[PDB]
């Protein structure tokens, strides 16, 4: 459907190397049931001028929002990962995530189902400077997790999340995991990807704003953790991402233990020079 081919296919989806907002276009319209990332942020993004980060990085996002309206369903979400921020040399904080809050009501048209809030114990990003060194900021540890919806009612079941009514706040932490992903990198020498979110997070939408067989998109996919959950929560799965490195490492989560070490770097170096693989046998 895509102009491409995927990096690899498994089961119940297949993830593509490439620009997300090209690739998006490909979907039919009101075809998405859910869509959850959790974009690259790094001193603004693709865009000229250098103006003020939190504007330029604003619009690039905002480019990705719009086709996302256009190809979710109306009964649609669009959950997405912010983490907070200071600016350059001040302990001042960018506000570039309450922004894209704002603009995506304003000027794109989405409605904020919910605000979720995540708090993740252990984080490094945490500015040493402002916190340990100076004492003057406190561990930065919670992000701000938006839950858009194309219609002010969007397909939602919190008993599916059932604790006992959970609340706003999801208490996780990366880490509570080993997995064969962390292993099968430090084989091939390699650094997982740099910022990646717990599994529980993306379940936790999943399995309340979608049922089995329902479409979840990531289309800023990094390691591939939703595909990987979407596959074993049985919903069907495609996510796109820039970096061939991510997508070929990205294939071991849909491994096992029992293959070769040969054959792990023949599909990582696979993947990595352009090859399609079917995963869901050899
Ligand atoms: N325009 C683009 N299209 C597709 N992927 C893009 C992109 N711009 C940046 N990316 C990818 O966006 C990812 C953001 S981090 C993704 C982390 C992911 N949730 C997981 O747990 O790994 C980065 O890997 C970045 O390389």
């Amino acid at each position: 459907n895509f102009g491409k081919k995927p990096a690899y296919t498994t089961s119940n989806g297949s993830m593509y190397i490439g620009d997300s907002l090209e690739l998006l276009e490909s979907f039919p319209e009101e075809s998405i049931s859910l869509v959850m990332t959790s974009p690259p942020f790094a001193l603004q993004r693709k865009k000229e001028y250098g103006n003020l980060e939190q504007h330029e990085y604003v619009d690039w996002f905002l480019s990705f929002a719009k086709v996302v309206n256009k190809k979710l369903k109306p009964d649609g979400s669009f959950v997405v990962d912010f983490g907070g921020a200071y600016m350059k040399g001040v302990p001042a904080r960018s506000i570039y995530n309450f922004r894209v809050l704002i603009r995506m009501i304003d000027e794109v048209g989405f409605f904020l189902a919910e605000d979720f809030y995540w708090f993740n114990p252990s984080k490094l990003p945490s500015p040493i400077e402002w916190v340990n060194k100076r004492k003057i900021r406190v561990k930065d540890a919670v992000n701000t997790v938006w839950w858009f919806s194309k219609t002010e009612w969007p397909k939602s079941d919190i008993t599916k999340v059932l604790a006992s009514i959970p609340p706003n706040l999801l208490q996780i932490s990366n880490s509570e995991s080993n997995g064969q992903y962390l292993a099968n990198c430090k084989l091939m020498g390699i650094k997982a990807h740099p910022a990646r979110f717990p599994a529980k997070l993306p379940e936790f939408f999943i399995r309340m704003l979608t049922e089995p067989d329902d479409l979840v998109v990531d289309i800023f996919g990094g390691s591939n953790t939703t595909g990987l959950v979407a596959e074993r929560e049985s919903r069907k799965w495609i996510s796109f991402e820039m970096k061939p490195e991510y997508v070929a490492a990205s294939a071991f989560r849909f491994l096992d233990n029992n293959i070769s070490e040969e054959k792990i770097t023949d599909i990582y170096n696979r993947i990595l020079n352009g090859e399609s693989l079917d995963l869901n046998s050899i």
